DNA sequence: GACCACGGCGCC
DNA sequence: AAAGGCGCCGTGGTC
């Protein structure tokens, strides 16, 4: 096959490599090679190799950076066939699937993994020829995009592993508390992480009223929405509540957290998928960082001990109600956009309507509740799955679905074109043009065919949000690096930086205006900050 | 030790 | 606490 010579390539080479475990923060590069011009090149010592690379190019090319990064050299990721076909095809998310489907096979040889790379892209750069779109997305977005994230993934986060341990303990003997107490209730010990045993104990034998099935087995289901409903059934289902919230914290974030300090770093660092969803979003994985608990006392305690650089600040970046904003755009409805252009509510608009009086003061929980019908009603929930879903007769829910679109007639009429147009075409589009695949719009099966339209005009809203945050941190990301702050985690509709405190107020100004002003649509995009010592902080 | 499907549930 | 989009936990089961 290709022509053997000596370390070193020549610049402009594809690179593969082989990890001796999929993350790179933790991985042991087992071999580097490289490939081009019909030549491959093998690195006798891969670490040392590493040093004569000026850019990753190739398959996987951030995780790549990020190891190079780790080892103190800046190697930027640049070319990689996987976000071609990921902007061709979101449902293109692996390299042994990409390569079967674009010209070769996923191997774990450094030199195979090179000369993959190197045809891979020549073939998906000429499937993205006309697509004129996709290629700016490429080029504006997800390549830049990738050397951002590698950074992110080799700074990592700080964390007070100290509070968390300590907060172990704690939270084990509330732990041991409910669990007595629900052994008792039931007249014998079980095994109370069993959701198959528990169903038993509630069920057959406390005889409490099974109120709905699981997905794909059929078993009496004891998920939240059905405990909530029997709260007052029966003692048991309280502690059962709390028992639950406890042990999934403790178990998924408590525990594990600390575990996971890099030792040379002493921090946190995720992984920051960029070829993972559907829609065009990011996902973290290993640990998942995005989502960290907020709602509850407890996943508030955890929070906190995210914590800044010492003489540093966290600063937090939130966008307010980024999708409701982009549905506006989208929709080109007068009614909507006139909502946020004069700076109003629009939940508590629905809450003036439906629990006012007041208009002045709603309430956060009439609100609460008006979001929920407002976003019940764009989903396409019936009058009846609203009126029982959200304890209200079945009139209200009607006449507030006929408001809904009255106020709002072209949110409708923009619902009803996007799917007619995915079942011509075959796919959806969001604002720049990323598309997403969705066949099942066609199914004969109601309840197959209805989730389908829920995903396809989901996929516009949700992934032209994705697109503005990728672009706002491909934006921010060398502003930040001017002024001596670091970008951290990304949690879909918000960024954490990290930044000196003399400087921190200048940078929460700065990427304020960064993310406002990313791409200005029909409305204005609004973004919240706070600036502090941990994660909680940074927010209240 | 690993993988899996599942139910369940943390975040946006 | 908006929940379509995710990733992780323990169970029960397999290999
Ligand atoms: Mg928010
Ligand atoms: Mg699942």
């Amino acid at each position: 096959a290709l022509e053997e010579a000596p370390w070193p390539p020549p610049e402009g080479a594809f690179v593969g490599f082989v990890l001796s475990r999929k993350e790179p923060m933790w991985a042991d590069l087992l071999a580097l090679a490289a490939a081009r011009g019909g030549r491959v090149h093998r690195a006798p010592e891969p670490y040392k190799a590493l040093r004569d690379l000026k850019e990753a190019r190739g398959l996987l090319a951030k995780d790549l950076s990020v190891l190079a990064l780790r080892e103190g050299l800046g190697l930027p990721p640049g070319d990689d066939p996987m976000l071609l076909a990921y902007l061709l095809d979101p449902s293109n998310t692996t390299p042994e699937g990409v390569a079967r489907r674009y010209g070769g096979e996923w191997t774990e040889e450094a030199g195979e993994r090179a000369a993959l790379s190197e045809r891979l892209f020549a073939n998906l750069w000429g499937r993205l020829e006309g697509e004129e779109r996709l290629l700016w997305l490429y080029r504006e977005v997800e390549r830049p995009l990738s050397a951002v994230l590698a950074h992110m993934e080799a700074t990592g986060v700080r964390l007070d592993v100290a509070y968390l341990r300590a907060l172990s303990l704690e939270v084990a003997e509330e732990i041991a508390r409910l669990e007595a107490e629900v052994f008792r209730l039931a007249g014998h010990p079980f095994n109370l992480n069993s959701r198959d045993q528990l169903e038993r104990v509630l069920f057959d034998e406390l005889g409490l009223p099974a109120i709905g099935k699981t997905e794909k087995t059929g078993k009496r289901s004891t998920s939240a929405a059905v405990l909530e409903a029997l709260r007052e059934a029966h003692p048991i289902v309280e502690k059962i509540l709390q028992y639950r919230e406890l042990t999934k914290l403790k178990s998924t974030y408590i525990d594990p957290l600390p575990d996971l300090i890099h030792p040379r770093t002493g921090r946190l660092h995720t992984r920051f998928n960029q070829t993972a969803t559907a829609t065009g979003r990011l996902s973290s994985s290993d640990p998942n960082l995005q989502n960290i608990p907020v709602r509850t006392p407890l996943g508030q305690r955890i929070r906190r001990a995210f914590i800044a650089e010492e003489g540093w600040l966290l600063v937090a970046l939130d966008y307010s109600q980024i999708e409701l904003r982009v549905l506006a755009h989208l929709s080109g409805d007068e009614n909507l956009i006139r909502v946020f252009q004069e700076g109003r509510d629009i939940h508590t608009e629905t809450a003036s309507w439906m629990f006012g009086v007041p208009r002045e003061a709603v309430d956060p929980l009439m609100r609460r509740a008006a979001k929920t019908i407002n976003f019940g009603v764009l989903y396409g929930m019936s009058a009846h799955r609203l009126s029982q879903e959200l304890a209200i007769p079945y009139e209200e829910a009607q006449a507030f679905i006929e408001r809904y679109f009255q106020s709002f007639p072209k949110v409708r009429a923009w619902i009803e074109k996007t799917l007619e147009e995915g079942r011509r075409r075959g796919y959806v589009e969001t604002l720049f043009g990323r598309r997403r695949y969705v066949p099942d719009l066609e199914a004969r099966v109601k309840s197959v065919r209805e989730a389908a339209e829920r995903m396809a005009f989901n996929m516009p809203v949700q992934g032209t949000a994705a697109d503005l945050m990728k672009l706002a941190m491909v934006k921010l990301f060398p502003r930040l690096e001017e002024m001596g702050a670091r970008m951290l985690l990304q949690v879909h509709d918000e960024l954490v930086l990290e930044a000196p405190k003399e400087r921190a107020e200048a940078v929460a100004r700065l990427a304020k205006e960064v993310m406002e002003g990313v791409y200005p649509l029909a409305v204005p995009l609004e973004v919240e900050v706070g600036i502090g010592e941990d994660w909680l902080s940074a927010k209240e």
